[PDB]
């Protein structure tokens, strides 16, 4: 059917030319900045060197500089044509050509590219450009010139591409299948004259439903990755370079930053001639920051303050001169999203938001890809989700009509959606050849509108623009309540713990200082007190680590041992510092002080005697029987059974093997008991395996009310050995039946049920937690506190905990070595319902004692009238500039209650005040919606 | 689903033991015979040296030998492990554990093979292997062993494997997915006891419509390919050892061999011990010879008499010990297929045959794959034809139920076809786990017959019992008439002319000398004369490159150079040594002999003037314009325009460029000519062309009835020059309204259209043809002759001849080089119309003369009594061994008059016997059906 | 491959529809009937009855030699 015979004879076979020039190109290398290597240039001989061939590396750290000096060949014949540098592209580096140093260009785009030489000045520069490694070899030869006969061959690629994807049933298969052969007609006999020819023959072939086809092109660069912070932040210099080149090219063009923090990244390195860059692109078109976000991050590990400091942090920047921004809110490889996102999104001012993951085609009670979000909360979220070819439909795209077909069947809207460059490396390219791509698909489509339009040069801002107007305002709309549910790639969020219990200690250590340093004001005035130029330093840090990828602790081994570096242990040291520090002048007023932050036994017969509770472990067993409340009547038999399966994935998801039998580690214990008090009690049993590997536990509570408490407390301590691609977790069945899952989310309390949903794909299902999860039909259940780990699973009602995770993924320190983890099991009962949520969340406090010397009263307890049991104040600071502070609760039982708030203050005022620390004039409400988030704002 | 759970997991991941003795090991080489090594071993230190670890190596046309003497570890414990020495196999080579020497042992499998070690004798024995080079280096290290381990692995690999290629409908995909589920639980956590124990649970697991599949395992080897006949005589060597190594591990195995001469090329290396092999071997079971053929080859190009000893010359084995035989043909290689070869089977003994290609599975007339083909002459063939799978479905098949499925729809019968082995290489391999894989097979299906039974054990033998009892003898059947068609490859059979003016021309000459070598019996009696012996050999070296991949010329340049040798020279030197020898005492009767076989003007008015006809070309065009017969009336317009085109394909098949127009030869052209004389007329008019070029053919012809004949003759001799990758044609447009185009095919004319069957795919359509090429409404037409061009086409009435094609293929004798080339065009008559075709075909003959001194008469014409002009006798011979001599005729215009049969002798008897040369009881026919072949045998 | 397919005749009677439960008593003697014929035609064949009070009605309207 010479379906072959086209598609495949003319694609593979002044105009283009390749000279060679060996001489003036120098070579460098630092086997030990571009302002510091510029006056290493000139000075005497130094490691700079004639090259001339092709050189030839090794596996290093190193990166390697090279320097071409160009002189122009000949005068006018050479001009003409289009200068061309062809190189190599290695793992990173940058790309100058200096006078003395005014550009900067880029470099971190894919192994073909091009580098265009000025054609308005005549004379000879200089060339520099670096090479990192990790070897890659670079092959540098000049190439001159015609764009005109490249033009028609690119056009023509992009042709006969398009008529495969085309069908075949159609017309328009057979006709670009015509348009293919009388191309390839006068295209073979190697004539130059017929080729530019043919090409004006070919768009006379091309020229002769309301619906638009958009894209915007745009750069995801994770800040830590299996590359470090510091070599990839020469990586982002080299996404706006590919812009501000492509500006210059082609107009219309958009490009957007998940990034905040990206600008100041490009101010600090280039502070004196790129400031000034900046302006005249971003104010006038083209460029747009999407969700002013200081960090992309997980949302589901830490609190809201995290959540609270992107937002106000990354606003900063719009008090310099900055500020065109759009409504979107970006998380492309964020893995789930917490059900607070729909209250936060519109106090922030941002009104939409975007989804990669988490979405399924069909009838799901659910019609689409777009989708309104109402939260658990009740308000609506109006979000843009692009279809299952996430964000790689458009990345390095020159297929044309290839994913323009499935983009339209999960979307209706009046228009597709289209997301342009990669989100998977040190950071995305964008090609230059999008003004053909745009241009080619224009001669393909007619102009005027009928059939749908090709633009890529609209915003967002418009396009949200067009969804106001077309479909209704709504009342029933796609509906899904609290968070989505597809694969989720879990892994390493379970693995390698200790990088969490470093950061959920830095986490709550952080979060502890600042509310309390603004106690101190009256205290001694100079500012009064407040460490806000300090502490605002101090989030700087912290944030960095605290990215999507970075924080579940995915990554190289290089930059892992860069998360257990001072960047995150300096940060507890310096705080630890701050905290022995302002109290030197503070806690002066008290001679003793309990510092906490709030507002208002036998062996052999096996038992351990008190009144509130008993648990006990069966002789020779290992294994929980009876816990068992009298009062209450509830028996169970099947606890704290720890249990062994290996793992065959890669860091990314978890896959265990087909029908495995997961490993008890019960076996020939023996019985011990730590030390023999009432206020002390731990009753020490034995655990081993195969490969002898000690695996410890430990039980600490209090009595009743001589110990005081209503809650167990486990810690486990074990140091791995042998073998390794293993998943360890320890069960708390419950042996009852409920439909529901009780569990406390960011900023509130789901509600999921014990079984997943009946579109759910992998067999192993496991959810993420904050602190702890629950089993409830409120007169009664079983309560599970615990630390350092984020995961749980619903087994049947079969409470799992994961203590360590071991992938397979190239990263040997996520196999071996010792660690510290801590759980809890708690009774539950209709009284105690709201008492185990308060008993579980901020547990993690770290009793601290330490005294001065004598004069004054130690006693003040300084909060006013509010004393709700059903609420939680989460967080309470500063501002920026005055030092207004401003103060966020939230209601931690929700969903049934309404609940009254009287919470107020004396001797100043206050108002209501959104996430982003903005003046919003309602006032104080008297009484909390269920599940609402109250952020107000203290001024003088 | 836990698709990529259970499939992808176990497959990946006493017992298996690798050992390493590096001392004892010897290396040799060869940079300059198996028999010629062994005295060069133990004598003195020679080349062979201490090798003891991997030996690195670059291209060479050398062979590296390699020695491996082994002790035998321990006593006991390693030798109840199974022994097993693991290499790299390279281009080709032997492997030999000679004393002295006794065996010869299989090397040409796949990279991946298996050495037993015999374990009946314990003490120390020697390794011979060489490994040939075109660098491939061997890695080689001794194995040990367990067996029933290593079946579990592979028989769950085969499992899994059966389980994807299996519906998902089904419950047996969902049953061995949960077989592959238990098995996975032990197999897991490294458990020998478990294993063993597991995997008698899966063969519980496992044991808990009237129709059969069944193989033969086959190799199918190309004498001549891109590897040359000396090499590969050490390739087909290590094709029978694979099998004699197989027959003592696995019984029923059945192997087949299309070379009959194959066994001569085994008892010509080995004459001494595996003369002694084979008897048991084949006399038995387990091997059969399909055809009992002397060479595989293309029967479109030759003549019936290379068909007519390959059946001859390959019976001769069967005087032997030899003859355990099948009625099966086998030609999967070859492209295309002659008409006459229903009535060339039945004759020869042999009712059966096997077409790979050149068939399609819809209704065309034509129900399935199995066939009953139905030759033009009226006899039938019934043959048996594997799908569209072809012979590379089971060829190296671990894949189980893979293409089990697809066998199935394009044959009905009772069962379906599958041939076992490779025919693409050296030779093809044979898997010695193929003894499991009849039984794996066994454990998912059931015993007993209900369900299909699977048996690879059967023959085609028993499988021919099979057809005549299940399907009726029939009347109405399959019918195709005449040849087959499909995407041909016809390639080279047009490209390289050269070595077909070399074959052609040798072609003639051996069938000359023949029959009239038979003539001199009489003249001086010893034996009485005749080259029994001299011309037996000869047809020995020549039937070599006649083979179907080796005579069109497709292959790499090396063995390209060997059939411009000698090979195919020194037979015409040999053969005009011996036609001047035989002259000598034999013409010696003859003062003045002629040689011949038989059985009774103007330039500006541009004209040459004669009776006949008229045939002009027109000035400055270079095109001829009017050919015209004056009594017929009929006037041409559009002759003789030579077309060149270019080629984007490789060697196999032809694909033209996506509508490129043909570039015409005609231009600023000159007028001459050559003689001027009555009897020699040749007229000279130049060609010329971009790249110039000198592209010259010649213009001869005799007047009427100072010369006579009714035919021109154009000869064309053009030394190519720079661009390759073209293919040249000379058009001859009849300007005529024909749907028939007449061609004399081998042994007859075959009847086809001017127009491609309506399924055809491909394009371009071109027909490979002997001489002639007509187009006859009976009343008029066009007769083209032609020399070294079995090729040509019907392009809706203009015929085109081809001249030369340079494939893109890695040859670079395809492109340049100087080519002598000839043809002609004659004028058609229906009283000329058997004319036409006598004046066509043998028109090769060349004049040859020569006088010794005069005694004698020398007319003598000694043809007895038959004179039949619709009858042609192609060949006439004597016998092997008496020396009684054959007689074949057969009928050139058929299809419409009945041949009346006078054909006789005197002084003698004649019978009639077939294509075989075996006695026959009809007696000579007096009429002859049309399109008969009749062969006759004299004796004294 | 080991596979079985089977059936069991079975009829599935409303004791009140579109028609009433005084009509449709006449209706299940109907059902029995069919039954009994086809014992002596075709052995091994097997119903079911979904409803125990379908005895009764039986043995109410025939209890003679019915039962």
């Amino acid at each position: 059917x010479x379906x072959x015979x086209x598609x495949x004879x003319x694609x593979x076979x002044k105009r283009i030319s390749l000279d060679h020039d060996h001489v003036k190109v120098w070579w460098y290398q630092v086997s030990f900045s571009w302002k510091s290597i510029i006056e290493r240039d000139k000075k005497g001989e130094l490691e700079f060197r004639e090259a001339n061939i092709n050189q030839p590396f090794g596996p290093s750290w190193s990166t390697t500089w090279f320097k071409v000096k160009i002189s122009l060949p000949e005068d006018w014949v050479k001009s003409n044509e289009q200068l061309l540098f062809q190189w190599d592209c290695s793992n990173e580096g940058i790309v100058i050509d200096p006078k003395t140093l005014i550009p900067v260009t880029a470099f971190s785009g894919g192994e073909r590219t091009e580098y265009v030489l000025p054609k308005t000045s005549d004379g000879k520069h200089f060339f520099y450009i670096e090479a990192g490694n990790n070897d890659d070899n670079r092959f540098f030869h000049l190439r001159k010139a015609d764009l005109d006969a490249r033009a028609l061959y690119i056009d023509f690629w992009m042709l006969g591409d398009a008529a495969r994807e085309l069908p075949g049933d159609s017309w328009q298969k057979h006709q670009a299948r015509q348009l293919g052969n009388a191309v390839m007609n006068l295209f073979d006999p190697n004539d130059r004259s017929s080729v530019r020819k043919c090409r004006e023959l070919l768009q006379r072939e091309y020229f002769d439903v309301l619906t638009n086809v958009y894209g915007i092109g745009n750069c995801h660069i994770d800040t830590a990755w299996l590359w470090p912070f510091a070599e990839t932040r020469r990586k982002i210099v080299r996404s706006w370079s590919s812009q501000c080149t492509l500006m210059d090219r082609f107009p219309e063009y958009k490009f957007v930053a998940s990034q905040a923090q990206q600008f100041k990244w490009l101010l600090e390195d280039h502070p004196e001639f790129f400031n000034k860059v900046l302006i005249p692109k971003i104010q006038q078109s083209q460029f747009f920051a999407v969700g002013g976000t200081w960090v992309e991050n997980d949302t589901n590990i830490p609190s809201g303050e995290s959540l609270a400091r992107q937002f106000f942090f990354g606003q900063r920047f719009f008090l310099k001169h900055f500020g065109l921004k759009s409504k979107i809110f970006w998380l492309p490889d964020t893995f789930g999203y917490s059900s607070q996102m729909p209250q936060l999104c519109r106090l922030s001012g941002i009104d939409k938001f975007l989804t990669q993951k988490l979405s399924w085609n069909n009838i799901n009670s659910f019609p689409h890809s777009t989708f309104n979000w109402a939260g658990i909360d009740g308000s609506q979220l109006l979000t843009h989700m692009p279809p299952g070819n996430t964000y790689t439909a458009d990345s390095h795209f020159g297929d044309v009509l290839r994913t323009a077909k499935q983009n339209k069947t999960p979307e209706y809207y009046g228009s597709g959606l289209m997301l342009y460059g990669k989100g998977d490396g040190g950071g995305g390219p964008t090609e230059e050849m999008l003004q053909k791509m745009r241009r080619i698909r224009s001669m393909n489509n007619r102009n005027g509108n009928v059939i749908p339009k090709l633009q890529v040069g609209i915003t967002v801002d418009e396009f949200y623009d067009d969804i106001l107007k077309r479909t209704n305002q709504g009342h029933d709309l796609p509906t899904w309540s609290g968070e989505l549910y597809f694969e989720f790639h879990r892994g390493t969020y379970t693995s390698q713990a200790q990088t969490k219990k470093l950061m959920r200690l830095s986490e709550i250590k952080l979060h502890d200082l600042e509310w309390i340093a603004a106690k101190t004001s009256v205290l001694y005035p100079d500012s009064y007190k407040y460490p806000s130029k300090q502490i605002n330093e101090l989030w700087e840090n912290v944030l960095l680590c605290q990215f999507h990828d970075v924080l579940p602790g995915s990554c190289i081994e290089m930059v892992y041992k860069y998360e257990a570096v001072p960047m995150l242990h300096n940060v507890v040291k310096e705080c630890t510092s701050l905290i022995d520090k302002t109290v030197q002048f503070l806690q002066s007023q008290s001679k003793a002080d309990l510092v906490e932050m709030r507002t208002l036994g036998y062996d052999d017969y096996i038992v351990l005697a008190n009144g509130k509770l008993k648990v006990i472990i069966c002789k020779k067993t290992g294994v929980i029987t009876s816990i068992t409340d009298e009062t209450l009547g509830v028996e169970y038999l099947d606890f704290v059974i720890y249990d062994d399966k290996p793992l065959g994935w890669q860091a990314w998801d978890t896959e265990l093997y087909s029908v495995n039998q997961y490993k008890y580690v019960t076996k020939p214990k023996k019985v011990q008991v730590s030390c023999n008090t009432k206020e002390k009690c731990a009753v020490e049993v034995i655990f081993q395996i195969s490969e002898k590997c000690k695996i410890k536990s430990v039980i600490s509570l209090n009595a009743t009310a001589d110990a005081k408490l209503s809650k167990v407390d486990i810690s486990t301590t074990v140091e791995n050995w042998d073998a390794r691609n293993k998943f360890l977790k320890v069960e708390f069945p419950v042996n009852i039946r409920n439909d529901f899952a009780s569990y406390e989310t960011q900023f509130g309390i789901t509600k999921r049920p014990t079984h997943y949903n009946t579109s759910w794909d992998v067999a192993k299902f496991e959810v993420c937690h904050h602190k702890f999860a629950d089993y409830s039909e409120y007169s009664k259940g079983v309560s599970i506190l615990n630390d350092c780990k984020y995961g749980f699973s619903t087994h049947g009602n079969l409470m799992r905990l994961s203590l360590l995770r071991s992938p397979k993924a190239p990263d040997a320190h996520a196999d071996m070595g010792t660690h510290e983890i801590k759980y809890a099991i708690y009774p539950h009962r209709g009284a105690l319902s709201s008492d185990t949520v308060k008993l579980a969340h901020e547990f993690n406090y770290c009793f601290k004692y330490k005294l001065p010397k004598d004069i004054g009263m130690n006693f003040d307890d300084i909060i006013s009238i509010s004393g709700d049991e059903n609420v939680i104040l989460s967080n309470i600071k500063r501002g920026e500039d005055e030092q207004s502070i401003v103060v966020r609760v939230y209601e931690s039982l929700g969903g049934e209650s309404f609940a009254s708030l009287n919470t107020t203050l004396n001797l100043k005022r206050i108002e209501k005040v959104d996430n982003l620390e903005m003046k919003v004039y309602n006032r104080i409400p008297i009484k909390l919606r269920p599940f609402e988030i109250a952020s107000f704002r203290l001024y003088f």
